This record gives structure tokens, C-alpha cells and sequence, in this order.
């Protein structure tokens, strides 16, 4: 996949370390951005001593660097280029703000089998407990509350908008398929029940409505109640009980496989308001956003490839971000380059901008 970026070094000594400073300026925000190795940039550098329009590679995440344009600019060194990077499998993004999840009320599939302790409310309980879950207990993760979400009835127009309107860069549903239980007799007649608890789990992209991954659990637990007993599953009571510790065994895991699945995907910034100099993005102090950090701009653009079709590249702008105003979720940010501000669009999207 392609990006294109700009470097600049100041010219000290020598125009040509200067050069490879800004390239290695440039390079650095492609492999950050793409997920790709940023350690690995240091074995590539001897490479690019001898100027080139063009370079090629071999055994490393970056394959393609076509220099677009390099000029001397006000004592320094400027440099543009279109980088062709593919990131390994291993690749992981690393300190990422938090991701807003949302959480899909959890259907049962057959209301008859909650018939013992009347507990046709389990499934929208259990969302409450899940979406507590992923809020204070996550590492990756801020959640932003439940609403009605089928699995059964899905479509990826839906979920898209469903995560919209909420912000969410992940929607998590679910159903219930099995809460059946088994009387036995241990000691006394029917002195034993066991009960199931069954949980297919899906996890949805809000930005193309597509699953990203899915899991069932299903597991077993002694119903602690005698049968005639109503139980209320909204009741301290209920989930100290061996089958409510059993539902929150589940939410653990279900956090931890959340956590394995997308812990290491990039999350991504993007524009949702502009007011003159001033942009507002859906992510603030609850993800992880701090008075201080500094975004860089990004734009999707086309072009014509060495092949001759059009292709699309991850463009990076002049534009750099400064946030200024902290809320809870949400963030205000002031553009460092104010003549530029009108370029700004809602859409946009931005990332984190390293030092190291």
C-alpha cells in the first residue's frame, strides 16, 4: 500500500546527510502510520547514499520508494516521496489512544429456555455487565453504552450507521442459544441443576459493517436456586451466585479475547467538525487523549502508478494538530498551519506524531 510523505533536515555541514535525514524524517512516518517496523528504517538508510528517482527492496516491510521531489529550502533540505510498504504479519500499532466499542443488546434465541426463574432479562443484563466490563476493566477499550443490536437480522448498511451515530469503531453483538438446564439427584431427588450458558459472540468493523471476527462460548454451571424461585438478574444477589460468577467468567473472557483480536489495530482519529481554525475529533480524555499531543493530517488520494491505472495512496499534509481542549470523549484541536485550515475536511483522518 502506498503513502506519501515529507521530510526535512537542516543542512549543517552536508546536503547529503541532510537528504538522508529528511528521507529517514519521511520514511519514519510511513512505516509509524502503515504498522510497519520502525526499527527496521536504520538498515535501510545505506541504501539510499547513492541519489535516485527511484529504489527497490528486498527482505524488509518497505519494498518501493519513488522520490518525488528534493530541493533546498531555506537552509535546509525538503524531500517528498511515494513509499510502498507492506507490513508484516507480526506488525502491531502501538501506544494508540482507546477504541470506542459499542454494545449490541444480547438476544436470547429461545425465551422458553429463561422459563425457570423467569429470567428473560439475562441477555440485556449480561450487556450492561459486558459493556462495564470493557470500560473499566479493558486496556484498549472505551465503551459507550448498550442499545438494541441484532445478529440475527444483520446488515452491514445498518451497523454502519449504528457506529456513526455513536462513534464506535467496533460494535459488539450477540445471542444467547442455550440456557437449558438438566435436573439430577445426588442425595435427594432433583437436588442438582445444571444449567448452560451458550454465547455466540460477534464483533463488527463500524466502518464497513463486516464481522471482524466471532466467537461461542458455552459453559456450565449449577443453578443455585430451587426451581419455583424467581430470580432477578438486574440483583446483586444473583450475580454472586455460582451461575452469575460463571456469566462473569465469560465476560472476562470475552474482554481478553476482544483485547488478543484487536488490541494491535490501529485507531484512527478522524475530523468530525471543523470551525474555523479549529477541529474537533470523537476521541478525548477517557481514550487516552492528553492536552499536549500533537496529530498529524492525513488525505486518501489517487494517482498513476509506475503500471499506468489509477491507484490510491495515503497522503500526508502539511497540516499538523494541536490538541487544545480535552472532554470526556471527544477533543478540540487547533491547526498549527492556519492558512491552511480551509483544506481541512470532515472525514479526515490523523495519527499520533512520535519523536522517538
Amino acid at each position: 500500500s502506498w503513502y506519501e510523505v515529507t521530510g526535512v533536515a537542516t543542512i549543517v555541514s552536508s546536503e547529503e546527510t541532510a537528504r538522508l535525514h529528511a528521507l529517514e524524517d519521511a520514511l519514519f512516518k510511513a512505516v509509524n502510520f502503515s504498522g510497519a517496523d520502525i526499527g527496521s528504517i536504520s538498515n535501510l538508510m545505506p541504501l539510499l547514499e547513492e541519489s535516485r528517482n527511484e529504489y527497490q527492496f528486498t527482505n524488509h516491510e518497505v519494498r518501493y520508494i519513488l522520490v518525488e521531489s528534493e530541493r533546498k529550502r531555506r537552509g535546509k533540505v525538503e524531500v517528498k516521496i511515494r513509499v510502498d510498504i507492506y507490513p508484516s504479519a507480526t506488525g502491531c500499532h502501538t501506544d494508540q489512544y482507546k477504541k470506542t466499542i459499542l454494545v449490541g443488546n444480547i438476544e436470547v434465541a429461545s425465551p422458553q429456555q429463561a422459563v425457570m426463574g423467569q429470567i428473560y432479562q439475562v441477555g440485556d443484563d449480561f450487556s450492561r455487565v459486558v459493556n462495564r466490563q470493557l470500560d473499566q476493566t479493558s486496556r484498549s477499550f472505551v465503551s459507550v453504552g448498550t442499545t438494541d443490536y441484532s445478529i440475527s437480522s444483520n446488515y452491514p448498511a445498518r451497523t454502519q450507521m449504528i457506529a456513526q451515530d455513536n462513534g464506535a469503531q467496533y460494535i459488539i453483538g450477540g445471542v444467547i442459544t442455550d440456557l437449558t438446564a438438566t435436573v439430577e439427584s445426588q442425595l435427594l431427588q432433583d437436588d442438582i441443576i445444571n444449567r448452560q450458558f451458550a454465547l455466540e459472540m460477534k464483533v463488527f468493523d463500524g466502518k464497513t459493517g463486516h464481522e471482524v471476527f466471532n466467537k461461542a462460548y458455552r459453559e456450565v454451571a449449577r443453578w443455585p436456586f430451587a426451581k419455583t424461585s424467581q430470580v432477578d438478574t438486574r440483583s446483586a444477589r444473583f450475580w454472586a451466585s455460582t451461575y452469575g460468577e460463571m456469566m462473569l467468567r465469560v465476560s472476562r473472557n470475552i474482554m481478553l479475547d476482544l483485547e488478543s483480536e484487536l488490541s494491535c489495530k490501529i485507531t484512527l482519529p478522524e475530523v468530525v467538525a471543523v470551525f474555523g481554525n479549529t477541529v474537533t475529533m470523537d476521541l478525548g480524555r477517557m481514550h487516552g487523549v492528553k492536552e499536549g499531543d500533537k496529530l498529524q493530517l492525513w488525505h486518501t488520494a489517487s494517482f498513476i502508478d509506475q503500471n499506468g491505472l489509477p491507484r490510491n495512496k495515503v497522503s500526508q499534509s502539511e497540516i499538523t494538530l494541536t490538541v487544545s481542549r480535552i472532554y470526556e470523549h471527544e477533543a478540540e484541536l487547533t491547526i498549527d498551519q492556519p492558512n491552511l485550515a480551509s483544506s481541512v475536511q470532515i472525514g479526515d483522518v490523523m495519527n499520533k506524531i512520535l519523536h522517538h
